[PDB]
C-alpha cells in the first residue's frame, strides 16, 4: 500500500560479558555496589606504553560454549558476541527451532573487529613471508564475520549485517533493528555489539591520539564528568539483546524486559575526531530520540551519557543533554565500571539503562568526586540514586561525528 | 500514527573512481567497449605472491580537489570516497547550501578500510615501538571514518553511518538509504561504498583463503562464469549515488536518472566464506527484492550478478536466478571488467545497472568464453546485448552469508 503499519519493539532477553561480570545478575551486582572493572593491562606487556590500565575480562566462560579449536575459527570480539548472544537467548527462553528464522535476524556492531588477528598476521606477513598468512585470517578479522557467526549458531535467516559508527555503533545497530521490527521487515532480533581491541596496537592508536588516560591509578583512571578528567580507559566485550515486535512476544509468552520507543541518529559534520564543543548534533540526535518516542523531556527520567571521560566529550554532552532535558534529570557514565567498548558500548549501556529500570536504581558515575565547574548536569555520583525510570535514554558519540542515541520505555 | 506514509526513492546523480574510469562516461565507455581495468599489481613488490593481477586506478584525478596534505588526514579508502561523492553531488546538481541538512545524510560502506595505514602503523609500532605510531592512525584507519569525511565534506547532518557486510556492504548501504528516505527519515542521500584493500595484506589474506586468482594472463583472470575461472580479482575505487525522495527531486526539477524500489536481505546462516551451494539465502533475497518492488519474475530485465568469478559463487547464484526469474533473463557480471571491489561492490555494480537502463544496452561480461556446464542461466558475453531494461537487480554475497539483492525501476 501506500503506507505501513507500525509495530512495537519489545526486549525479551539480553546477554553479556565485560570486565564486571559476565552474567546479568554479576554485572548488575557489580553496578549497584560500586565495583568497577579497570586494572593494570595484563594482556601484553605494556611497559613501554603511556597507558597502563583497561578494563579487561580475566575469567570469560570459555567452556561454557567453546572447545579450545574455536580459536583458529574466531577472534576473541567474535566469541564474546557468540557468548553473549547465547545467554541473551537462553535468557529470552527463545527457541530458535520455533521461529520463523526468516523474520529472525542479527545485527552485530564492532569498531574494528578483530584488530588483533590483523596484528599478529600483518607481523608474519613481513616476518615470514606472504605464504605464512593464516588462510583462517580474514574470516577472524573482517568486521561483519561477527554478524555471520551469530546469525550461523543460530539459524537466523533475517536481516544480517554489521554497523560501524565507532564508539556509537551498537547504539546504532540497536536503533536499526528496532526500525527494522518496528516497520514490520522482522519479527525477532539478535542484536548487539562486540569490542576486543585490548592489543597493542589499538591501545597505541588511541594513545598517538591521546584519547588514552594516562592516570596510573585504576580508580581515578575513568571519571567521567569530573574536573580531572584526562582521557578514556579501553575495556573489551559484548552486549547481545533479544528484541522482538510486542505481537511477536505476546504470542509465546515472553517475558517482557523492556521497551525501544525512539532512536535518534545524527552526525556533526564538523570534527573528524570529536564531537561539537556545544553538542550541536548530539542535541537534535536526543530531539529525534523523543520525538519518534513521542514522550517530552519532562517524561525521562535517567540518562545513560556517553560520558567517556575526555575534556571534550563530557563538556559537549552535558551541555545537549541541559539543553533538551534539563538540569534536574540524572545522568550518570557507566564507563567508569566497565571503560569504554567502543563498538559494544552502545549495546551495554542499553542494558544498564533497561535494567536500571527493572530495579528502580540510577547507577552511579564511579570515581567521580568533583564535576567540572562548567558542567550544569544532575551528574550522579558517590553513590546511586533510587528513582521511578518509565523513560531513560543512553547516548554514545563516536569519532567521526556519528551521534545516536536510544529511547526506552520501562514495561508496563 | 499507527502509521508510516511511504515515498518513492530516485537516483538524482552519482560518481565514481574505478581502475575502467574516474567519470560515469568514461566508466560506461569502457563498459560498452569491452575494456577491461585488470593488470600486472603496480601497487607494491608481489614478486613473492602468488597473484600478480588486480584492478588498480593508476590515474586517480587527486588535484581536481585534494591538496598534499590531506594524504595525512585520509586514507585512499577515504580519498576515493570523497571524490566520487562529489562527482556524484555535482553530477546532481544538488546544491547542499539548498538543503534541508537534517534531511540530508551520508552511508558509505566498506569491508576493511584503512587497511594500508592499519599495515604500515603496525610495522612502526613494531619497528620504532609505541611512540612511534602516528597520531592520525585511527582517523585514517576506521572503517566508518569515509562516513564521516563525506558527511564533514557536504554538511550532512542527517543519518551518518557505514555498513558492513563484506562483499555486500554497499548493496546493503544503499538499502538502508532506501529504507531511511522511504520511511521518510531522510530526504537526500549520499550513499554509496568505497574501496582501497590492494596492499600486501590484504591480498595475503585473500590469497591464504585461496580466493584470489592465480591466472597470470590479466585477461582471463576475472572470467564469471566461465569453466576455466579460480578465483576473484582485486579492484579498487569507490561509487557514490545522490538519492533523494520523489517528492524533493520534482521539487527542485533535478533529473532522475532511475529509481529504487526493492531491497532483499538474508543470511545463509551455513558456510562461514562462502555462499549455500543451491543459493538458498540467495533466492529469498531476491524474492524479497521483488515483493518489496512489487514486481513479478517476468518485469525483470537484466540481472548484475555478484559473479565473483569464483567456482562456489557463480555455482550458487546462477541457481537461485534460475529458480526465481529464470533461464531467460540477460544475466552479466561486471566484476569482469572492474574486478572485486568488495564493500564498493554493490555501489558500483548499481552505477551500472543504473546506466544500462539509461542507454538500454546490457554490459558483457569480459574474458567469457566457455561457461560451465551446470550453468543454466543466460550470461552475457563476446559481446553485449541491446535490450529495453525497465526493471534490473544487482546481487551481491559477502563472506559470512551475506545476502543483498537491489532492484530498480527505469524512470519513466
Ligand atoms: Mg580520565
Ligand atoms: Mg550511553
Ligand atoms: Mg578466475
Ligand atoms: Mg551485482
Amino acid at each position: 500500500g501506500s503506507h505501513m503499519k507500525l509495530n512495537r519493539v519489545v526486549v525479551t532477553g539480553y546477554g553479556v560479558t565485560s570486565p564486571i561480570g559476565n552474567t546479568p545478575e554479576e554485572f548488575w551486582n557489580s553496578l549497584a555496589t560500586g565495583k568497577i572493572g579497570i586494572g593494570g593491562i595484563t594482556k601484553f606487556d605494556h611497559s613501554d606504553f603511556d597507558v597502563h590500565n583497561a578494563a579487561e575480562i580475566q575469567d570469560f566462560p570459555f567452556d561454557k560454549y567453546f572447545v579450545k579449536k574455536d580459536t583458529n575459527r574466531f577472534d576473541n570480539y567474535s566469541l564474546y558476541a557468540l557468548y553473549a548472544a547465547q545467554e541473551a537467548v537462553n535468557h529470552a527462553n527463545l527457541d530458535v527451532e520455533a521461529l520463523n528464522r526468516d523474520r529472525f535476524g542479527v545485527i552485530v556492531a564492532s569498531g574494528i573487529g578483530g584488530i588483533k588477528e590483523i596484528e599478529d598476521q600483518v607481523l608474519r606477513l613481513h616476518e615470514k613471508g606472504p605464504k605464512r598468512v593464516k588462510p583462517m585470517t580474514l574470516p577472524k578479522a573482517l568486521p561483519n564475520m561477527a554478524s555471520g557467526n551469530v546469525a550461523m549458531r543460530f539459524g537466523a535467516n533475517g536481516v544480517c549485517k554489521s554497523i560501524n559508527t565507532a564508539c556509537s555503533s551498537s547504539n546504532d545497530a540497536i536503533g536499526d533493528a528496532f526500525r527494522s521490527i518496528k516497520f514490520g521487515f522482522q519479527d525477532v532480533m539478535l542484536v548487539g555489539g562486540t569490542e576486543a581491541s585490548i592489543t597493542p596496537f589499538a591501545i597505541a592508536g588511541f594513545q598517538a591520539l591521546t584519547a588514552l588516560s594516562t592516570t596510573e591509578d585504576p580508580t581515578r583512571a575513568s571519571i567521567p564528568f569530573d574536573k580531572d578528567r584526562n582521557g578514556f580507559v579501553m575495556g573489551e566485550g559484548s552486549g547481545m539483546l533479544v528484541l522482538e515486535s510486542l505481537e511477536h512476544a505476546e504470542k509465546r509468552g515472553a517475558t517482557i524486559l523492556a521497551e525501544v520507543v525512539g532512536y535518534g541518529n545524527t552526525c556533526d559534520a564538523y570534527h573528524m575526531t570529536s564531537p561539537h564543543p556545544e553538542g550541536q548534533g548530539a542535541i537534535k540526535a536526543i530531539k529525534l530520540a523523543l520525538e519518534e518516542a513521542e514522550i517530552s523531556p519532562e517524561q525521562v527520567a535517567y540518562v545513560n551519557a556517553a560520558g567517556t571521560s575526555t575534556p571534550a566529550n563530557e563538556k559537549g554532552e552535558s551541555g545537549a543533554i541541559v539543553a533538551v532535558l534539563g538540569k534536574e534529570v540524572p545522568v550518570s557514565s557507566t564507563k567508569s565500571f566497565t571503560g569504554h567498548l567502543l563498538g559494544a558500548a552502545g549495546a551495554v549501556e542499553a542494558i544498564v539503562t533497561i535494567e536500571a529500570m527493572r530495579h528502580n536504581f540510577v547507577p552511579m558515575t564511579a570515581g567521580t568526586s568533583e564535576v567540572s565547574d562548567y558542567i550544569e548536569a544532575n551528574v550522579v555520583y558517590a553513590q546511586g540514586l533510587e528513582k521511578e525510570i518509565p523513560y531513560a535514554i543512553s547516548n554514545t558519540f563516536g569519532f567521526g561525528g556519528h551521534n545516536a542515541v536510544l529511547a526506552f520505555k520501562r514495561w508496563e
